[PDB]
């Protein structure tokens, strides 16, 4: 039902982008859902590290102090598009550092040194099979995990499994109350998502997102849950990837596809 009534408006979108627009929104209130193209596989790109983050909180409820060992890193660590860890090679910075560099800058470094410590891309795809996803997989680091090959299952997951597994971590029971707040709190804080999800959403709204952008292959993406005043929670996933290695991904994309998934919801903003 109402993923019949904005079928033709994401058709007409993809179709303009010039590749494939995947969408899955939830309102956890009515639990009303939106679906376009939500059970196809495409790349996770960064958006990986939210849920590395994720993991990290949901090992740090049996591993106190967890949060507060410090990680000490080599320049070889140091990958393109590591803002923050570069700034701290001579120093070492905490777990929890590293997880907030991961989620609000996407930090690389940061990333793969998380990585290294929950035993690698199959320990994050463990813990996301220990939540109930089984169709998350990480299988590479960065940046390796960016080559977004058309028809590879590698390093993807499909837009309703992102955005369930989401709920579960920011508004469900699969993360205890202080880490699942300190996980919404470092998506909301997240820097590098204002033209994506965000740009869909009026500023008086809560929103935290974490965002991913292979560069090849049209590919990008955002999640988000966003708390509009009034009514319950949104969460939605917003996946984009396009037939050409030159394809050139959009952000305006990504914000179209968000505003025409909640006016699909019939959140009005
Ligand atoms: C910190 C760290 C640890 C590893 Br175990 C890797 C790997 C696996 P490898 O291909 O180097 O063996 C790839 C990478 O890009 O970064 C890493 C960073
Ligand atoms: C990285 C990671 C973190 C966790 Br928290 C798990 C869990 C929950 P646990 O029962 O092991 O304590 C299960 C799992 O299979 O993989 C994980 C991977
Ligand atoms: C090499 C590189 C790495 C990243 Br980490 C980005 C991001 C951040 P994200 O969207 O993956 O989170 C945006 C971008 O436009 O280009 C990048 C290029």
């Amino acid at each position: 039902m109402l993923t019949n009534l904005v079928a033709e408006p994401f058709a007409k979108l993809e179709q303009d982008f010039g590749g494939s627009i995947g969408v899955y929104a939830m309102d956890t209130g009515s639990g009303a859902t939106v679906s376009y193209r939500a059970e196809e596989r495409f790349p996770l790109c960064s958006s990986f590290k939210g849920f590395l983050a994720a993991a990290v909180l949901a090992r740090s409820q049996q591993q106190a102090g967890l949060l507060d060992t410090p990680i000490r890193y080599g320049k070889n660590a140091l990958v393109p598009w590591s803002p923050i860890s570069e700034k701290y090679l001579t120093t070492g910075m905490t777990v929890a550092e590293l997880s907030a560099a991961a989620v609000q800058y996407s930090d690389n470094a940061a990333a793969n040194l998380l990585l290294k410590e929950l035993g690698g891309p199959a320990g994050l795809t463990a813990f996301m099979r220990s939540i109930g996803d089984t169709t998350f997989r990480l299988d590479r680091w960065e940046l390796e995990l960016n080559s977004a090959i058309p028809g590879d299952a590698r390093d993807t997951s499909s837009p309703r499994a992102v955005t369930e597994s989401l709920q579960k971590l920011t508004l469900g029971s699969a993360l205890a109350a202080p880490q699942r707040q300190q996980f919404v709190d470092w998506l909301k804080g997240n820097t590098t998502g204002n033209h994506r999800i965000r740009a869909a959403v009026p500023a008086d709204w809560a929103v935290g997102d974490k965002t991913g952008t292979c560069g090849v292959y049209g590919t990008a993406n955002d999640y988000a849950v966003v708390w509009p005043t009034g009514r319950a929670p949104i969460v939605l996933a917003v996946y984009t990837r396009a037939p050409n290695k030159d394809d050139k991904h959009s952000e305006a994309v990504i914000a179209a596809a968000a505003r025409l998934a909640l006016e699909g919801l019939g959140v009005n903003g």
